[PDB]
């Protein structure tokens, strides 16, 4: 179901390395909606390549169109398991403390704060 089932540790490795060789600008990030979440829709994939200067503030701008969400929908973005302390980072500093060791940067996304 999640992306972490569908692929072996070694597949996420390889698809990174190749992410590396391809596109070394950009950050590779999965973003999986909250297993409890009923408000948002589900995005139309799972991978992005986030160009590595954008900040956090600019990526939940980004998601929020990729949502087509409306002014007073909410949105909070998990990275790692846990909030942002900042979305003024860069993903580039971000993604060197928070990646995962198969060397995605993980994000979950929810309506609520309480997710
Ligand atoms: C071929 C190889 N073997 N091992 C052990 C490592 C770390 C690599 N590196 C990459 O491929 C990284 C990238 N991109
Ligand atoms: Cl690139």
């Amino acid at each position: 179901k999640t992306f972490k089932q569908r692929r072996t540790f070694e597949q996420r490795v390889e698809d990174v390395r190749l992410i590396r060789e391809q596109h070394p600008t950009k950050i590779p990030v999965i973003i999986e909606r909250y297993k409890g979440e009923k408000q948002l829709p589900v995005l139309d994939k799972t991978k992005f390549l986030v160009p590595d200067h954008v900040n956090m503030s600019e990526l939940i701008k980004i998601i929020r169109r990729r949502l087509q969400l409306n002014a007073n929908q909410a949105f909070f973005l998990l990275v790692n398991g846990h909030s942002m302390v900042s979305v003024s980072t860069p993903i580039s500093e971000v993604y060197e403390s928070e990646k995962d060791e198969d060397g995605f940067l993980y994000m979950v996304y929810a309506s609520q704060e309480t997710f």
